[PDB]
């Protein structure tokens, strides 16, 4: 099976999914290896070749850190790389259903991981399901990572900012150019992703330079006015610096720093990052997206609430523990191995561990807002978790949504409330962030692994996300569900999603999202 493309043909493999068949192309080049002199740079133009490139494999996945918190444990390492690290990592993956479809709805997968690690070779992230499934193809790609994807001089053209979002947009141009030679409809493309993926697809919604590459986009816990996603210039000028610093690399010429960071190993580089900041916490974003005047061209706040984005439908939500899994990153008292009872004196010192920077009068508003008990051991813990996942995650996906739909478009909410049946961390920790992502993908639509009732929700999960690239509105018309509101400025209604019944609610986390919108900005 030889496809085709603008710079040449590549060769895919089938495979036998459901007893059925999709073919797969793994690891296409869509850029030149951003090596050498390119490290640091926007992504280049890929010159053609002849003979057959073989995407059999998954390709190299982007330097990065690894976490190595809990060795051993599956709930980490599951998202770890899963391929050899190299800066040669800007490759991208297609899957199709079989046979070839005619003009099939192309859904675009951009992995998170705080904007300094990921890979899109995970397991979870495996497009060969909804291909299977739901006869749409699927394309996910590797983007530069940490300082390698985000180091920043705003206005030098040697380390600029916001290259990994470049490796992005070049590979959404990639499909708009080709895609239609693997059957795929570059008119019906629909972008999503989890976590800094999200935050990520939000910023296309934001970039002028994006905004003919796609047409609809998904949401999965996360958007760019999440306060870990956008670095400020200040923040970003002291982190290259910090790190130029580290790597005895300072210099009066900022372009001889770059060159001079040039000439160091990825590894003296990954091992610097996590020094660039005085305090960090377990959701720290390092080297992140920057307004660098290209891709972006204004803090993202102001576009937002100023109407400057691309006019689509939107589907956002999140899950209902987001906070959980950071706490045991470094929250005193906390464990994955035991129910985590702590008091309000750890309570406080977490805080202090999530909050770094945050005035003593800001921290004891939290304490404030958190602990007015409705007694029972778990309060303190489970308050801390509430906080780290409205602060970061929750209000500001809900205040992304409600800005976005006031300028007319339609945009779908919902609450992800379903733990696995297999979550391999304690059940203390709840619905984590991140654990979603399996359904979306159908995972649990193979039977050898999950409960019945988990084929059933990850079943209707798929189909409404596949209804909504394809048309716009996230309905699951067939077998009597529920139907999905849009969500409005006014009423707010959303969907929450799980395996007992499925309702219409309203105004999530009201109240604690006006202390953190309204009041804590303030702070
Ligand atoms: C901007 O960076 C300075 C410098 O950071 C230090 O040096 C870097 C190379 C790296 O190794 C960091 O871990 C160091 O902290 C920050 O100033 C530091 O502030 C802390 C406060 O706890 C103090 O203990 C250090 O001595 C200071 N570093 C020095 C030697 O001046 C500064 O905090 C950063 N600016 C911001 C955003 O606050
Ligand atoms: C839950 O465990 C934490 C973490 O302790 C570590 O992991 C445990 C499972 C066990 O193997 C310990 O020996 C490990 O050190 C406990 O938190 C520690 O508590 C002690 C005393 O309160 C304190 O001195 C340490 O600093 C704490 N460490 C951390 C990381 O906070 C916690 O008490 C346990 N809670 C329970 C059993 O409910
Ligand atoms: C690509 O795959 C074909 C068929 O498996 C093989 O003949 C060819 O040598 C491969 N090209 C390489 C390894 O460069
Ligand atoms: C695919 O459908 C689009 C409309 O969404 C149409 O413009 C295009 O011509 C179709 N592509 C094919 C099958 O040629
Ligand atoms: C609808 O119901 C059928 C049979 O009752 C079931 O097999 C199928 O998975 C359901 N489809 C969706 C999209 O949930
Ligand atoms: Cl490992
Ligand atoms: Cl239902």
């Amino acid at each position: 099976i030889i496809i085709a493309t603008k710079n040449g043909k590549v060769r895919g493999m089938q495979l036998t999914v459901f007893g059925g068949t999709v073919t797969a192309f793994l690891g296409i080049p869509y850029a030149q290896p951003p090596l050498g002199r390119l490290r640091f740079k926007k992504p280049q133009s890929l010159t053609k070749w002849s003979d057959i490139w073989n995407a059999t494999k998954y390709a190299n996945s982007c330097c990065q850190n690894i976490d190595q918190s809990f060795p051993g444990f599956h709930g980490s390492e599951m998202w770890n790389p899963n391929t050899d690290l190299s800066e040669d990592c800007l490759y991208l993956n297609v899957w199709i259903p079989a046979p070839k479809p005619k003009n099939a709805t192309v859904l675009i997968w951009i992995y998170g991981g705080g904007f300094q690690t990921g890979t899109s070779s995970l397991h979870v992230y495996d497009g060969k399901f909804l291909a299977r499934v739901e006869r749409v193809i699927v394309v996910s790609m590797n983007y530069r990572v940490g300082a390698l994807g985000f180091l920043a001089l705003p206005g030098n053209p040697e380390a600029p900012g916001n290259m990994g979002l470049f490796d992005q947009q070049l590979a959404l141009q990639w499909v708009q150019k080709n895609i239609a030679a693997f059957g795929g409809n570059p008119k019906s493309v629909t972008l999503f992703g989890e976590s800094a993926g999200a935050a990520s697809v939000s910023l296309h919604l934001l970039s002028p330079g994006s905004h003919s590459l796609f047409t609809r986009a998904i949401l999965q816990s996360g958007s760019f006015n999440a306060p870990w996603a956008v670095t400020s210039l200040y923040e970003a000028r002291n982190r290259t610096l910090n790190l130029a610093k580290l790597t005895g690399c300072s210099r009066e010429n900022e372009t001889e720093i770059i060159k001079c960071l040039r000439n160091k190993d990825p590894q003296e580089i990954l091992l610097n990052e996590a020094f660039v900041v005085p305090y960090g916490t377990p959701l720290s974003v390092n080297f992140g997206p920057t307004v660098d005047g290209d891709f972006l061209t204004d803090m993202p706040d102001i576009l937002l609430e100023l109407g400057q984005f691309k006019k689509t439908q939107i589907l956002v939500g999140v899950n209902k523990d987001e906070g959980t899994a950071f706490l045991v990153y470094g929250a005193p008292g906390f464990s994955k191995d035991n129910n985590s009872i702590i008091t309000r004196k750890e309570f406080q010192e977490g805080l202090k561990i999530f909050f770094p920077g945050v005035s003593e009068f800001g921290k004891e508003s939290i304490l404030f807002h958190y602990t007015d008990w409705v007694q029972r051991p778990e309060n303190y813990r489970e308050a801390l978790g509430d906080v780290v996942g409205d602060y970061n995650f929750i209000c500001p996906a809900l205040e992304f949504t409600k800005k976005f739909s006031e300028w007319g478009n339609n945009a779908f909410f919902y609450y992800f409330e379903h733990r696995s049946s297999k979550l391999p961390w304690p059940e203390w920790m709840g619905v984590m962030h991140g654990y979603e992502i399996e359904f979306v993908f159908g995972l649990p639509l193979e039977r050898r692994d999950y409960t019945k009732a988990e084929e059933i929700l990850s079943r209707s999960i798929v189909k409404r996300w596949a209804n909504f690239a394809k048309y716009g509105n996230p309905q699951e018309t067939q077998n009597q569900s529920t139907s999905w509101p849009v969500f409005k400025s006014t009423e707010q209604k959303y969907l929450t999603l799980n395996t007992e019944s499925t309702r219409i609610m309203t105004k999530l986390r009201a109240q604690q999202c006006r202390f953190w919108t309204s009041f804590f900005p303030k702070v």
